[PDB]
């Protein structure tokens, strides 16, 4: 039994960040990783997605070429060219992260970890045992797929993991789900020329976002050629002579249900959610508490119910983002190795960007959330809608919408929501201001930058 | 003599903004405008510039088309296409601003105003007199050109005003000056295919910006095909059989001066500075104080030395930006018509974006300025240099540089400087944070947005 100061299960965003910080603090740490370092974000998440987004963005801008005085750009996108370059980039990152661990003197244990029956919390990886007075579980999650039992032929569709393995652009694609990944994939496939449908259970996407965003986002998708099938769900999928055939039920409220077959489908993509990866950890050998979806339960300091066992990131199932896992992993290292007992992550005011077309940025409370928190009488919003100057000369248009949610008489800024060109890079600094407790006066007293989209947020009336 | 509550001389950024706010407050106002409403920013400044920048940006992105899996885009930019659309857009804005005044019940007096000899401050426009207990001078400025006396043939070159009248892309262009307009014009001309030289008196552009920016900017220009002629100045210009021929002296320190002729120049563009437009106002009839360049002198509340006479914007010659004139014009209206005596613009921490390639954003103190203000022992900077993920797959590269200037033990953020893709839209919110007095802790405690360039500012170590 080899002992360490800190054992980290999972070499993804949270696991890498926590191990690295702990090592800086003097801890003798090891990272257990069964697949590729960098975890979901590097291999099949943030990175490859952003590359594909940049690619789709190229497609769109190329539609405006002629408006801008250039000669028309003619054609066919070549999927394998970009696919090969994307894969190489990911390989580069895998090598970098491995180096990052080595330079920090962090041991890398390759293989799948599971807890043992042993009294003191101990793990086994390939027949060898390892132990530490502090063990971090950061095994992340995976894409959720339906059971053949409830949707026959569901196994014929792929997930976002499968998306990153595609070698050719699918002719016809159907995406099921209404959350960020669904929206992002539909947007990439459509821009690159796939005849895309997005199938959602209700009438809008991103229904958990502020209502101005879910509405606007649903519209922009339609404007960009994505067919949004509302109140629809898959009833069954089958392999026909040439592609898949999707049976769906459309149940608009106030209407009779109607069944429709979708033929000649090349790609059926499930983007219905993520499941935590805890199934094969042998948690129950230590009685570690999970919820009914398999998420590990933790307190505000990332503690599990078992002393010296912590969990961070996607496995805990809250705020499923790379930077959250990183921040929580880091705070935890300071608490354990720097004896900063108050060291923990504040889960309020975490900013998010959705790489749609145009991108979405949000931080803080939606209007409804502020209303429930402070009361209708105490919430005031400010909003704007405009056409970015970029489209002053194009036949193709997109809009920019922004909304500011204020609370109390002071008009404290409690939420910012926007969609529009530039929004992906614009959010960060306002997120700083919101975190600091800025009020509308603070925004208003900041001199604008002209001409930009960002200035609109500081001149709301 | 028609009397008003507020008379505004000049219908540009500051004049329009001040008149509009004053009218909301109940003032009976009139705007005197001799040319087109919208002033410099709309007609020959911010607006037409940004359109041309978006155009140049198209040119660059089109160089990356093939890297991104598309087929090569072949060719020739057509200047008149975009020129015509740009002009129309400007016409649209002129009509909008006229409407904006009318809806506010602001009178528009068309023609050139000048003060009279009359005891109580009174102006004349086309033989008619007008007076008000509060008169705002907001006549803006103009491009500076050399005297034929000092540079023979200087009148053969054009200024940024002339740039906006060009109907064809110049084959060969030489830009003289090293400030923002010079940098911006060189960047647009070069990207659109003009064989461009930028002639500067020293070794770097933007020498008043933080030194990381002047260095980086000078390099990025060279990388983008702009020939930067250092320690060079024009000695004379002459009209040859086919274009202009520019005689220049190059005086590198530690070397003998060398004279060079630049032949076959289509466009010589002077971007050496701006002069205030006060020459024809008859200021001296009221003894209004100006400096030796003709700028009107004001106090912190925009008062001139004469009671009931104020000046804002470019004419005062400080912080020559549209949003500054607007903010100062607005604050002034509140002070005069809302009796808010403390109402004035804080000229510290005004953010600026330079539309170079890539764009530059800056707010607050340069490292040197912080050093002079707090002392070397009390200043700490943090900086980063990286390749944006956009270029992970391109043969063409650009860099992103960021620098954070902190002061005292608290590490108050007193300056932010950066250059890179996305920087134009990224600045605004950090400018809010800086204005609020954020410290490095406040930035560090803000969760990052991944993957973006903006996150780099919140994860500096
Ligand atoms: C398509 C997609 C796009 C996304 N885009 C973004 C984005 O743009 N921005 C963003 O912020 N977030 C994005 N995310 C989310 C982000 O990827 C996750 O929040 C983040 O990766 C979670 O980090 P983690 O450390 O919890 O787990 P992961 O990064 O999943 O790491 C878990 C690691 O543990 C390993 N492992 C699991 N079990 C074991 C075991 N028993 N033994 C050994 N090793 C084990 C796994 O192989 C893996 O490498 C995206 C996700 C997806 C799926
Ligand atoms: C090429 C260029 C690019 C620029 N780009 C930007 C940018 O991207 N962002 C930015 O923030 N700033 C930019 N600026 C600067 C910005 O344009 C100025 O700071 C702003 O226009 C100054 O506003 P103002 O109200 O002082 O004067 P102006 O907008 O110049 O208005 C002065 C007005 O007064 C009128 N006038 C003058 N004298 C008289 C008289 N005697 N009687 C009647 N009418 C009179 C003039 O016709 C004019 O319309 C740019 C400037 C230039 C030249
Ligand atoms: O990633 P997230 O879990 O953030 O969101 C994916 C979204 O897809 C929708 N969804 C969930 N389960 C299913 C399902 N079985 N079939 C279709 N859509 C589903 C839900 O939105 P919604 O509730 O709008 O359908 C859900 O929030
Ligand atoms: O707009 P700004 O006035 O902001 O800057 C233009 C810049 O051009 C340079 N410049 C000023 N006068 C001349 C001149 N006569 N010839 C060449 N360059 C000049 C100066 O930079 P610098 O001092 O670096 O030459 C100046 O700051
Ligand atoms: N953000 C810019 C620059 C591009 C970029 O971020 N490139 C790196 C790979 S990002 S995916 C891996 C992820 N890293 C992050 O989330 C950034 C964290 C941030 N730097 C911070 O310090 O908080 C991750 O798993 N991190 C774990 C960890 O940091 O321990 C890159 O080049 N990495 C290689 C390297 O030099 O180390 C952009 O998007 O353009
Ligand atoms: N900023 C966005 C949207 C594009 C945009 O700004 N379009 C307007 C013309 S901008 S040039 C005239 C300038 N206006 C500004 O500087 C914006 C001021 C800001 N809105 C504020 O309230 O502080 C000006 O001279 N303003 C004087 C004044 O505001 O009184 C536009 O469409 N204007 C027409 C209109 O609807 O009124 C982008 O860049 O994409």
């Amino acid at each position: 039994v080899a002992s360490y100061d800190y054992l980290v299960i999972g070499g993804g965003s949270g696991g890498l960040a926590s191990a690295r910080r702990a090592a800086e603090l003097g801890a003798r740490a090891a990272v257990v990783e069964s697949h590729k370092l960098g975890g979901t974000c590097v291999n099949v998440g943030c990175v490859p997605k952003k590359v594909m987004w940049n690619t789709a963005v190229h497609s769109e801008f190329m539609h405006d070429h002629a408006d801008y005085g250039f000669p028309s750009c003619e054609g066919k996108f070549n999927w394998r060219v970009i696919k090969e370059k994307r894969d190489a980039y990911v390989s580069r990152l895998n090598a970098i992260y491995q180096n990052n661990l080595t330079k920090s003197h962090i041991e890398i244990i390759r293989g799948h970890a599971a807890f043992t029956s042993d009294p003191k919390p101990t793990i086994e990886v390939s027949g060898k045992k390892y132990t530490a007075p502090h063990i971090l579980i950061a095994t992340g999650g995976m894409p959720s797929t339906p059971h053949e039992s409830q949707i026959p032929g569901a196994s014929l569709g792929i997930t976002s993991d499968g998306f990153f393995q595609l070698e050719e652009l699918p002719g016809r694609s159907v995406i099921v789900g209404a959350g960020y990944i669904a929206v992002e994939m539909a947007g990439i496939l459509s821009a690159l020329g796939s005849k895309t449908s997005l199938m959602i259970r209700h009438d809008k996407v991103l229904r958990s976002f502020d209502s101005m965003i879910s509405t606007n986002c649903t519209e922009e998708l339609e404007n960009a050629g994505v067919e949004v099938l509302k109140f629809s769900q898959v009833k069954e999928v089958k392999k026909t002579l040439s592609g898949l055939e999707v049976s769906m039920v459309t149940a608009v409220p106030g209407r009779l249900p109607v069944m429709t077959m979708i033929p000649d489908v090349d790609c059926l993509l499930w983007a219905i959610g993520r499941v935590p990866n805890t199934k094969d950890l042998s948690l129950n050998k230590l009685g570690i508490q999970t919820d009914d979806k398999g998420h590990i339960i933790v307190d505000e300091f990332q503690n599990t119910n078992v002393k010296g066992i912590y969990a961070v990131g996607d496995v805990c199932g809250k705020a499923l983002l790379t930077p959250v896992a990183i921040a929580a992993g880091r705070k935890l290292a300071h608490r354990l190795f720097e004896y900063k007992e108050d060291s923990k992550l504040d889960y309020n005011n975490i900013p998010t960007v959705v790489f749609s077309h145009p991108p979405i940025g949000t931080v803080g409370l939606t209007e409804d959330e502020a209303i429930h928190k402070y009361g209708i009488e105490n919430v005031k919003t400010y909003s704007t809608s405009f056409t970015p100057m970029y489209h002053a000369v194009t036949k193709r248009k997109t809009k920019c919408v922004m909304k500011m949610v204020c609370a109390n008489k002071e008009e404290k800024v409690v939420g910012i929501h926007m969609q529009g060109l530039g929004c992906d890079e614009m959010l960060q600094g306002f997120a700083v201001a919101v975190k600091m407790g800025a009020t509308k006066a603070d925004f208003d007293n900041t001199v604008a930058i002209h001409p930009t989209s960002s200035e609109e947020l500081v001149t709301l009336r």
